[PDB]
C-alpha cells in the first residue's frame, strides 16, 4: 500500500536509504554547505537492489522521498542452481529469489532474513 514517507533532506545520514531518481539508494556520502549567512546537501546513493549510482543537490530544507523498508523472515525450501524458493515465515506464501551474489553458506531449511522496498525483493542475510 504505502510506497516512501517524505523526509527532510537535513535529516539525511550516511548508510540511511533514500529515493533517487526512482531507485531506493544507500547513502554513501553527504556533503553539506552553508553559502553566507538556506544550507544545501549533495547526496550520493547506490542502489540497493541493482548496481547504479545516482546522486543529487538540494535545500536542506526541502522534502525527499526515502523507501519503507519491510524486514521479512522465510525458510529456505528448494534451491534451483541460482534461484532459491523461501517461505515466508508469517504469511506462509512461497516465493523465488536470487541468490545474493555474495552470500554464506545457504541451504534447504534454512532460514533467511530479506528485505521488499517499493516492490523490489533482496535476500540481506543468513538467519538461520
Amino acid at each position: 500500500m504505502p510506497g516512501t514517507k517524505q523526509v527532510n533532506v537535513g535529516s539525511l545520514k550516511v548508510g540511511q536509504y533514500v529515493m533517487i531518481d526512482g531507485v531506493p539508494c544507500e547513502i554513501v556520502d553527504i556533503s553539506v554547505s552553508k553559502p553566507g549567512k538556506g544550507a544545501k546537501a549533495r547526496v550520493v546513493g547506490i542502489g540497493i537492489f541493482e548496481k547504479v549510482k545516482k546522486e543529487f543537490v538540494a535545500p536542506t530544507s526541502s522534502k525527499v522521498e526515502v523507501p519503507i523498508i519491510d524486514r521479512r523472515k522465510g525458510q529456505v525450501l528448494a534451491i534451483m542452481g541460482d534461484m532459491v524458493q523461501i517461505m515466508d515465515l508469517q504469511t506462509y506464501e512461497t516465493l523465488e529469489l536470487p541468490i545474493p551474489e555474495g552470500i554464506e553458506g545457504l541451504e534447504p531449511g534454512g532460514e533467511v532474513e530479506y528485505i521488499e522496498a517499493v516492490g523490489q525483493y533482496k535476500i540481506t542475510r543468513v538467519i538461520g
